[PDB]
RNA sequence: AUUCUCUCAUAGGGAUAACGGUGUGGCCUUCUACCUGUUAGAAAUAAUGGGUCUUCAGUUGUAAUUCGUUGCAACUGACGGGGGGGUGGUGUCAAAGCCGUUUCAACCAAGUGGUAACUUACUUUUACUUGGGUUUAUACCGUGGAA
RNA sequence: AUUCUCUCAUAGGGAUAACGGUGUGGCCUUCUACCUGUUAGAAAUAAUGGGUCUUCAGUUGUAAUUCGUUGCAACUGACGGGGGGGUGGUGUCAAAGCCGUUUCAACCAAGUGGUAACUUACUUUUACUUGGGUUUAUACCGUGGAA
RNA sequence: AUUCUCUCAUAGGGAUAACGGUGUGGCCUUCUACCUGUUAGAAAUAAUGGGUCUUCAGUUGUAAUUCGUUGCAACUGACGGGGGGGUGGUGUCAAAGCCGUUUCAACCAAGUGGUAACUUACUUUUACUUGGGUUUAUACCGUGGAA
C-alpha cells in the first residue's frame, strides 16, 4: 500500500485515542464533584475542569484539530518525504528536578511525528526481531529464584547504568550499522538520521524508535556475555549477573568494564554495588555478603520471595489516607452544616470507607465468590487489583502482620471519630460500630447483612493469596496477567 | 558351624565380661573405704554398695541370671530365627539433658541382642572391608601436620553435623543396598530390618551395627571428594577438608551441599565455621583467617602443635582437687577426732598426697628409671598415665608453664595448711616441711630419701616429654600406644 | 695484555678521583666560608679544615700515598695472584644504627682490594650479560602504570627482603655455580673465594663483585616466574609483582615462599603488606582493597601519577630553612656588628634568597627561556634541578597546592623580619618589600628589574611541568635524563 | 714534596721545588620575534638603552581540504595552598551548605603530653648545578721549598 | 462545530447543527451445593425471603489398590501485626526469659533536632477497576447551534 | 547358690554347698655405670648400707676420616608460670620500658552481677594404672550354706 494510506491510519488512530481520553476525565471529575458536594456538605469546593497547557503552544499539539485536518497533512508528509526535504518539529520538554533521577527532562513529540517514528519502529522490529537475545521479566525472576534456591551460595554483580541515553556516542552507532548483517533500508536510515538532527551527542528521549537503537547498541555485549557462559538479565536501566564461579564473574566485570569505555558511558560509582556472595541466613560468609536482593519491586532470597518494604509502604498509606478521608476530614471543618450524622446504630461513612479498601484490594470480589472458586464449585475467577501486580508472592508471614496492621488501624480511626463526635456534642458511644471493642471487630462486622449481601466484611490479603497460587498451579503466569 | 554353638559362645563370653567388672567394682570400694577411715578419724561416712537399677526391671539385663540360663535362650533365638519371626525387645532408655548435645539420649539393649548384633556386625565387616576408604586417627594428624607446616597457606572448611544419626532416611539406605556390589546374605537383610522396626526415620544408637550402616551410607560422599582431588579426614560427628586452591574448597562445599539434601540430613549453623585460611602468625590475609585449629583435643598450628585449653582445665582441676583433698579438706570438720597431727618434721598426708600425684601424672615410674632409658643404660620404659594420651605434643614452653603453676600451687596449699593447723592450737612452722621457701622446696625434698628411695620428688613434664620423643623416634606409634 | 698493566691502570684512576674530589672539597669551603663572613659580620666562626678519619689508620687508604707508589703494588699483587697466595685485607667497617635499617653496618675497603674487584666484576658481566632478565626502572613504571589505566581492578602482591645479603648460603650459590651453564674462569672462582674468605654466612656488602653475585642466585626465580605468567620488577631490595587473576597470584606467592625456604632467606612480616586490589577511588572492593601504591619516591594510582609525601616534605623543609637562614637567623645574634641594614628600598638578603631558591629549583634557568623553547624560538633547554629527578609527573593539582604554600611562607617571613626589625629600632615598614600584601607579592616582584635581567621572579612548578612534559612528548626518557 | 729516578718491591733507597685546582675577565665559535631612545655614519650597517609577546581547550567563523584536520583570523575559558578566631548576607520549620570583610601564626603543625633548633648538618632511593673548547690577563685554595 | 465538502494543501475556502461519551434500568445469553418461610398452584414447576458449608497438614482407620496413593469416613492441628507506660505470677544465689491484667496513641513513627498536612494530589517500575454483547427506556457531561 | 544335672526350653523341674575375686608375702626367671662402710670368708665371691652420674646445642680442639661427621677430650649455653598492692634505681624535655626488694591470695580467677563447694562425684573424644608367669603361706570382699 502506498505510504499515504498508512500515514493516514495512523495518525487518525492516534487522535480518536487522545480524545476518547479526555472524555473520560471530565466525565470522572463530574461524578466525582458530585460524590464531593454530599460528602463535605456545604464546604464543598466548586468543580474545575482544565486542558493542557502545551495544546495552547501549537495546534498540532491539539487532537480535534489535528482530527480535523488529517489528509492534508498526510500528503505533505509523504511529499517531503519522498524529496527527502522531511525534518521533525521541535518537540516540547519540562524538566523534573528530584534528588533521585536528577534533572530528568522529558519531552513530548507533536501526534505526526510520534505517529511517523511509531510506524517506522514497528516496521523495524517486524523485520529484524529474530535476531534479537531473549512483562515477560517474570520468567526471569522464576529462573533466578530456582537457581538461587538450588545452590545457597551464588556470586552475584549488579551495574546501575547513569545517563545512558544522553552519552551515546553517534560514531559508534555508525559502526554497528554497517555491520551484523541487519536489514536496514535507505529511507529508515534517512529517517534514524533526521531524528538525530542537530544532537552532538545522545539520543533522544521518550520516543518509539529509540529503543531499537538501544537493543541495537547492546547485541555485541550480549553475544560477549552468552559466550562466556554466565547468566544475565537487562530491565529498563538496570543489569543483573550471577555465578557459580568467582573467575567467571570476574572476566563478566572486566567485559563491561572494556565495553563502558568503548562506547563512552558510565556507571555510576554510588548506585554500583559490586560483587557479592548470597548465601542463606545464619551461615558466614569469608567475603562481603547479603542475604536479600531486590528487582523490579520483589524481595528474592533462599528461602523466599517477599514483596520490598517501598511497596508496602505505599500500600499503608493509600488505606491510611482513604480511612482519614472518610472518618475524620470531613469534621474538622469550621461549620457541620450539610452533612449527616450517625443515628440509629447506623453510619454510612464507614460502609463507603469499607467499599472503597475493598475496589482498591480485591476489585470488588466477595468471599463467597474466591470460597467457591477454591472449592471448586465455580470455574472462572478474574484478577482486577493490587494484588494483580505482585502474583508470584509466596510469604505468608508478611500478609499476616498486614492483615493485623489493618484491624488495628480500623480500630484506632473509629476511636478517634467517636472523641471527634462527642466533643461536638452528640454521645455515640452505644451505638455501634463505636461498641466492638478490637477483637470482636471482625466477627461482628462478618455476620452483619445489608440488603442480602454482605458488605461489612473487612479484606483478607491470605485468601486472596490462596486463590492466587491455585489460579498459577492450574495455569500459566500469562494467562493470570 | 552352627548357629546355636555361635550364640552360646557370644553370650557366655558378654555374661563373664560383665561379672568380672562387678567384681572389681565392689573390691575397689572396700580398699577405698578402708583408706578413707584412716584419712577422716571418727567422722568417716559408712560404706555403701549399690547395683545398676536397670537391672531390677528385667531379669535378661541382670548377668547372673543369663548366666544361669545360657542355652535355652541360645536355642530359642536360632529357632526363632530360622522361622523368621525373630524381633529384637525393647531398648532402656535414659535421657541425658545438656547444653551440648541436647537431649543426648543414651539406649542400652539386653544381653543376647546385643550378642547377636556384635556377631553379625562382624560379619559384615569382614567380609566387606576391602570395600571402604582409608585410634588409627593419629596418623591423619601427622599427615595433615606435615601438610600444613610444607605451605604456609591453606584453605580449610569444617562441618559439624547435626542429628547425623536421627534423621537417617530408610529409602535411602534400601538404594544403597542394592547398588555398590556389596555382599550381603538374605538373613543379614532380615536382621537390619528387624533392627530398623517400628522407626519412621533414624537409626538405632548405642548399638554396633549401626556403625557399619553409617559407613555404608557415606561411600559415595567419600568417592567423590576423592575425584575431586581434595583431601579429607572423617572422624566421630566432625569432618576437616583442605586444600591450596580455592575452586576446589568451593567445589567440595557445593559437593557437601548437594548430598545433604539427598540424604535430608542438616548442618548445625552455630556449629560450622565455614571457609578460612591459616596463615602463620604476623602475616596478614585478604580473607578471614585463623591462626590455630582444633582436632579431638589437639591444637594444631605452622609452628607447632599443642595441647588444647580445655584439657590443660582438667588436669590443673584433678591436681588441685588432690591437694585440697589430702591437705585442707580433714581440717575442716567439727572435731579432729582419729586424725594424726603432724610432728617431729614428719607429715604422711604431704607423702600421700605427692604420691597419688605422680601416680596420676606418670604411673609410678621414678626419675632414675627415665634418666637410665634415656642414657641407654637400660632398652625398656613402660607408659601409663595422663601423658600416654598425647603422645605426639612437641611444644616446650607450656610445659615450664604447667611445671611452674604446679610449684606455686603446692606452696600456697602447704602455707593454708600451716594457717590452719595454728587455728587450732598447734604450731609447727619451724618443722618441715612448712619451713621451705619457693625456690627452695624443689632441692629440698628431691635431696631427701625414705627407705632408700627417693619418694618427695616432685613430677616434671619435660622429662616424660623427652622420654616419649626418644621412643616416637626409635619406635613406631602403633608401638607406643 | 698482561694483569700488571690493566691492575696498574685502574689503581692509578681511582687515585686521580679521589684526589679531584678532595681538591673540589676545600675550594668550595673556602668559598663558602668568604660568603658567611659578609653574611654573620663580625659573629661569624673561623674556617675549620678536616681529613678523612679512616686515612689515618692505614696508608693505603690515603690517596696520595698510593698514587706515589702505583707500580711497586700492582707487582707485588700480580705475582701474589699467580701464585694462588692472593687475599684480600681487613675492611673498614662503622655501624650506622638506625630505627629503619637496623645496625646498617657500612664497610669501606682500600683501594688495590676496590680495584681488583671492580676490574673482575666488569669482565665477569661483559662475557655474562646476554643471561640475563631484562636507572632504567622508569620504563617499568610506564609500563605499569599502563597496564594499571588498562584494567581498573589489578592483584598485587608486594614482598620486603630482610638482610638478603646477611643469609646467603654459600652452599646454594656453590651449587649455582656449576648449573647454569655460565662461563667463569678458575680465576674469578678463586677470587670470590678470596672475597668470601672466613665469613660463615652471608656475602661482603659495599663491594661491586657482590652485585653480580646477588644477580646469579635470583636467576632460577625469575625464570620461573616468567613461566608462570605473571609480571614483575625487582629493585634495590623490593619486588612487586601484579596479575589480572586470583590464581596466579596464589602460585607466585607460593613460589616465592617456596624459594626463600630453599635459600635461607626471611621476608619481614611488618613490611610485607601482602595481597591487595588497586581499585579507582569510590568503588567498593570485596577484599583488602587500596587506591595508591608507592615505588621509588612515586605514587601511582589509576587516574594519574604523583610525588610521595616524603620527597614534598624534604622540599618543604629545603625551602623553610633557606628563607630562614637569610632573613631571620642574621637578626638573633647578641650584637648586629658588621651587618648591613637594609635602607633606601633596596635589601640584598632578599635577592641571594630568591636566587638560591631559583638554583635549587630550576637550576637557574629564567622564565624567558622557557616559554621561548615552549614557542619554538628556541630548540634547546637544559634540565638540571629537583625536578629532573621527578621527569614523569603529571599532576598539576599538588603543584599549584605548592606555589600558593611557597607565596604564602615568603610572606609570612618578610613579616617577621620586620618585626624583628623594628624591635632593633629601625623601622621600615613604608620602605619595599614591607609594603606588599600577599596578593599584589606576584606582579610587584615580576615588573621590577635589575641591571636589565629580571632577579626577583617567583618560581613557578606548572611552567617547569610544561616543558618537561614538552620535552618527553618530542624526545626520550634517555635524552632527557 | 702529591715532581722525577733506582732495587730486596703491598716495602725500601736517591735527585730536584715546585705540583695539582677554584672564582672573574678574554678569545673561539654556538639555536633566537619585534618596537622604540641616543651614538656613530650611511642607513651597508653597527654600537650601546628601554619596553612587549610566546601555553592549553574551545566557539566558531573561515578558507584550504588533500578526503582530515590544516592554516588563519576573530571570539571566550582556564592558569599561585591550607588552619584557628570575630562580624555581615542567605539557608531552612531548625539547620548543613554557599557567599565576604577583618584579624593570628618562619617551616614540619590538616598536630603533640609539650614546641623550639639546625646546613662542612640529617638519611633509604635522597643524588646534580648554569653550550662547549682554549687562555703563563688577573686573585686565591691543599701540600711543599725558602725562612 | 469535534459534522460534511472543495483546492495553492503541516495551509486555506465553503455547507449544514448537531457530533462524541458517562451513570442507572431493560433484553440476550453465560460456570454454580443445600436446608427451610410465604406465594402461586400442581408440586410439572415457578415466584420471591432467610440461614449454613467450601482451604491446607496430618492421625489414622479403612477399603479400593491398579501396584501408588486414591476415594471415603472419623479423628486433631493450623488460619487477623508491632510500640510506650503501671500492676500480678515464676526465674534464679542475682538475673535474662516466659506467662496476664489494665491503660496511651488516624498512618509513615520498630523514629526525628521537632510532628502536622494531603488525592483533579506525589513519583522510578508505581500502572488497572466489577462475563460479554445490544438497547433512539430514562438523567446527565465537552464543544457547538438558538438566544 | 553365680555349682552340677534334666525337659514343654527367651521358660520350667531336680541334686549338692560351696563358687568367683582383691591386698601382702613366696618362688620362677627378666634389660642395668660406679665409688665407698660393716658382715661373712677368700677375696671365688657373696650378704646387706650409704652416696654420685646419665639430656640437648654449641666452641672448638683434636684425632679418626672412611670422604662425612665420627669418637674423644676440654671448654660454655640452656633446663620449674602468671596476677593485685608498697618502696628503690634508670628512662626521658614528659614518658613507655627495663632492672630489685617487700607483702596478698587451695584451684578455675589473665574473671564475675557475686565466690564458695565437690571424687562410689561431673561429661564430648575424657578413657588406663606399676615385665610377666605360678603359689590350697597369709587376710579379706559379692552371693550362698549352717544358724
Amino acid at each position: 500500500m502506498k505510504l499515504e494510506q498508512q500515514i493516514q491510519r495512523v495518525i487518525l488512530e492516534e487522535a480518536k485515542a487522545l480524545i476518547k481520553d479526555y472524555h473520560e476525565y471530565h466525565n470522572r471529575v463530574h461524578l466525582e464533584s458530585v460524590r464531593n458536594k454530599k460528602r463535605l456538605g456545604d464546604s464543598a469546593p466548586d468543580k474545575k475542569i482544565h486542558r493542557p497547557n502545551y495544546w495552547s503552544f501549537d495546534k498540532k499539539f491539539d487532537p480535534f484539530y489535528v482530527k480535523s485536518n488529517y489528509k492534508s497533512i498526510a500528503r505533505s508528509i509523504a511529499n517531503k518525504i519522498e524529496n527527502r526535504t522531511y525534518l521533525p518539529n521541535e518537540p516540547f520538554t519540562k524538566d523534573v528536578p528530584k534528588p533521585d533521577g536528577g534533572i530528568r527532562k522529558v519531552s513530548i513529540y507533536q501526534i505526526p511525528d510520534a505517529a511517523i517514528s511509531k510506524l517506522f519502529f514497528n516496521r523495524l522490529l517486524a523485520k529484524n526481531r529474530h535476531r534479537f537475545s531473549s512483562r515477560n521479566v517474570h520468567f526471569a525472576i522464576q529462573d533466578i529464584s530456582v537457581d538461587l534456591k538450588k545452590n545457597e551460595r551464588t556470586f552475584l554483580a549488579e551495574f546501575d547504568f547513569s545517563d545512558f541515553f544522553g552519552s551515546i556516542s553517534h560514531s559508534f552507532l555508525n559502526e554497528q550499522f554497517n555491520e551484523n548483517g541487519f536489514y536496514i533500508s535507505p529511507e529508515e536510515k534517512f529517517i534514524i538520521r533526521s531524528f538525530l538532527r542537530e544532537r552532538k551527542v545522545g539520543i533522544p528521549q521518550g520516543t518509539s524508535i529509540s529503543l531499537f537503537l538501544a537493543n541495537l547498541t547492546c547485541w555485541k555485549l550480549d553475544q560477549d556475555l552468552e559466550r562466556e557462559g554466565v547468566k544475565f538479565s537487562r530491565y529498563a536501566d538496570d543489569t543483573i549477573i550471577w555465578s557459580q564461579e568467582y573467575s567467571k564473574i570476574c572476566n563478566a566485570f572486566n567485559i563491561i568494564t572494556n565495553f563502558s569505555k568503548s562506547a563512552g558511558i558510565k556507571i555510576n560509582p554510588k548506585k554500583s554495588e559490586g560483587i557479592s556472595l548470597l548465601t542463606k541466613k545464619g551461615l558466614p560468609s569469608e567475603i562481603t555478603s547479603k542475604n536479600n536482593l531486590d528487582f523490579l519491586g520483589y524481595t528474592l532470597s533462599v528461602e523466599n520471595v517477599s514483596i520490598k518494604e517501598k511497596s508496602v509502604k505505599k500500600i499503608k498509606k493509600q488505606i491510611s489516607y482513604i480511612l482519614y478521608r472518610n472518618l475524620i476530614q470531613p469534621l474538622k471543618k469550621t461549620s457541620l452544616a450539610g452533612q449527616t450524622i450517625p443515628a440509629n446504630d447506623r453510619d454510612k461513612n464507614f460502609l463507603i470507607a469499607i467499599c472503597e479498601i475493598r475496589r482498591y484490594m480485591y476489585g470488588g470480589l466477595s468471599k463467597s465468590q474466591i470460597k467457591d472458586y477454591l472449592s471448586g464449585r465455580s470455574n472462572r475467577l478474574y484478577f482486577k487489583g493490587i494484588m494483580s501486580f505482585y502474583p508470584l508472592v509466596n510469604d505468608v508471614e508478611q500478609l499476616k502482620q498486614l492483615d493485623g496492621w489493618i484491624v488495628s488501624v480500623i480500630y484506632r480511626a473509629l476511636k478517634l471519630r467517636c472523641q471527634l463526635l462527642s466533643k461536638w456534642g452528640y454521645n455515640r458511644s452505644h451505638n455501634f460500630p463505636f461498641i466492638l471493642d478490637r477483637e470482636d471487630i471482625v466477627d461482628k462486622c462478618s455476620k452483619k447483612t445489608i440488603a442480602g449481601r454482605k458488605l461489612f466484611e473487612i479484606p483478607s490479603f491470605l485468601l486472596i493469596h490462596k486463590a492466587l497460587q491455585k489460579g498459577l498451579q492450574e495455569s500459566g503466569i500469562e494467562k493470570i496477567m
